[PDB]
């Protein structure tokens, strides 16, 4: 990593043009360069480069992948001042602190909504239970009711949720990672409804992220589901388009899992206070979203100075309504396999390749912690052993303040000793 500049990663669906005009306005200001990039699969990319010190300075995802990094030893913890901290809303600071400590600066709050042309459908459907009826009939006009993204399970998930699936089981403010909800009755409900729409002829497995996108778009689907970044494309379309309600599954509302965009610094970083410098006082201000927004809505952003204006918006409105139906994210390591699981469970389920019970029931144990943990003694034991360790050891605040999150998080012998082998090799 460079010593002088800031490279940035960030997602190809999101508003990455406005972040490298806030790059432009940064360098013509303090004479630093930055450079936004936005690779495939960056989520994946991230901790395979920043595991040997490589990678950008930043990386912004949705805040669930990074507890999963931190634990790994590759986000520094963020130092806002508080009069920072005020400047954005409370519940944003929690979806990005790990084991105590901040590991990122939320930007922006993501939910899913329903999104639907009110020329083919000026009222749409409360249940999701309406939707094949609705679609016979759209069908004989040559339309159809419904087209969303069904191989990322980001998507399904609000109505594998709605009826009581769930990822980890939380209880006083911990997530067990051996206790999984997505092969109870309600996940097998939920995703049965998914399947049979599938099987008759309401939806298509192979329905993909740009086929939707472009259904919808094209005015051929009368309702799409779909987050905040999507508006901008539809705005340009000519499509007359509202953002509303999921439908409710059963009575209950759908409850998609909500995702904060974030930014965090690679520990590796040696521009650790430029990237603060471009994050507090160029992003998360007024212009700074305002540039990213105008290129890809963000949501419901972070600063509350951006937002008073923001919430105004009918759209944003809705967006918050679904995000109050459904939960923030566990931000937990495990949350990689979670997903994985419910990618594979919902693929080989709507592709009729296996049956729903058989798929949920093996993401359910492949979603799970594959590793024992410790005795809660023998735990303990090894987590003081490694605290005394890094004050002994380690002279750099910041990189003890990393360790110690880390420590936080170990739950075998074999996390120790990982643990206490990236401590032994700590650079001056
Ligand atoms: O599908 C699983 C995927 O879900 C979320 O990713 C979202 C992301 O949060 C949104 O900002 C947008 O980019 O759509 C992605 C769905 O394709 C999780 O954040 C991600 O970790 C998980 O793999
Ligand atoms: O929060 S409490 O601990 O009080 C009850 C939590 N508990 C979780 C599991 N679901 C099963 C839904 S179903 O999938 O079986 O319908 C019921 C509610
Ligand atoms: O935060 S980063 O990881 O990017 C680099 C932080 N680094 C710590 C060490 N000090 C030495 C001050 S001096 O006495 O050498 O000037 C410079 C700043
Ligand atoms: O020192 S403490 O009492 O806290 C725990 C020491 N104890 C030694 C035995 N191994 C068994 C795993 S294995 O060696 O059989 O793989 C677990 C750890
Ligand atoms: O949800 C709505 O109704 C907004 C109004 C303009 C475009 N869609």
């Amino acid at each position: 990593i460079e010593e002088g500049k800031l490279v940035i990663w960030i997602n190809g669906d999101k508003g990455y043009n406005g972040l490298a005009e806030v790059g432009k306005k940064f360098e013509k200001d303090t004479g630093i360069k930055v450079t936004v990039e936005h690779p495939d699969k960056l989520e994946e990319k991230f901790p395979q480069v920043a595991a040997t010190g490589d990678g950008p300075d930043i990386i912004f995802w949705a805040h669930d992948r990074f507890g999963g990094y931190a634990q790994s030893g590759l986000l520094a913890e963020i130092t806002p001042a508080a009069a920072f901290q005020d400047k954005l809303y409370p519940f944003t600071w929690d979806a990005v602190r790990y084991n105590g400590k901040l590991i990122a600066y939320p930007i922006a709050v993501e939910a899913l909504s329903l999104i639907y042309n009110k020329d083919l459908l000026p009222n749409p459907p409360k249940t999701w239970e309406e939707i094949p009826a609705l679609d016979k009939e759209l069908k004989a006009k040559g339309k159809s009711a419904l087209m969303f993204n069904l191989q990322e399970p980001y998507f399904t998930w609000p109505l594998i949720a709605a009826d009581g699936g769930y990822a980890f089981k939380y209880e006083n403010g911990k997530y067990d990672i051996k206790d999984v909800g997505v092969d109870n009755a309600g996940a097998k409900a939920g995703l049965t409804f998914l399947v049979d729409l599938i099987k008759n002829k309401h939806m298509n497995a192979d329905t993909d992220y740009s086929i939707a996108e472009a259904a919808f778009n094209k005015g051929e689907t009368a309702m799409t589901i779909n987050g905040p970044w999507a508006w901008s494309n539809i705005d340009t379309s000519k499509v007359n388009y509202g953002v509303t309600v999921l439908p409710t599954f059963k009575g209950q509302p759908s409850k998609p899992f909500v995702g904060v965009l974030s930014a965090g610094i690679n520990a590796a970083s040696p521009n650790k206070e430029l990237a603060k410098e471009f994050l507090e006082n160029y992003l998360l201000t007024d212009e700074g979203l305002e540039a990213v927004n105008k290129d890809k809505p963000l949501g419901a952003v972070a600063l509350k100075s951006y937002e008073e204006e923001l919430a105004k918006d009918p759209r944003i409105a809705a967006t918050m309504e679904n995000a109050q139906k459904g939960e923030i994210m566990p931000n937990i390591p495990q949350m990689s396999a979670f997903w994985y699981a419910v990618r594979t469970a919902v693929i080989n389920a709507a592709s009729g390749r296996q049956t729903v019970d058989a798929a949920l029931a093996a993401a359910q144990t492949n979603a799970a912690a594959k590793s024992s943990a410790a005795s809660p003694a023998a735990l303990s034991g090894y987590k003081m052993t490694l605290l005394a360790l890094i004050k002994e050891s380690i002279p750099n605040q910041a990189k003890r303040q990393k360790f110690e999150m880390q420590v936080g998080g170990i739950r075998n012998e074999q996390d120790f000793k990982n643990l206490r082998r990236e401590i032994i090799r700590s650079a001056a």
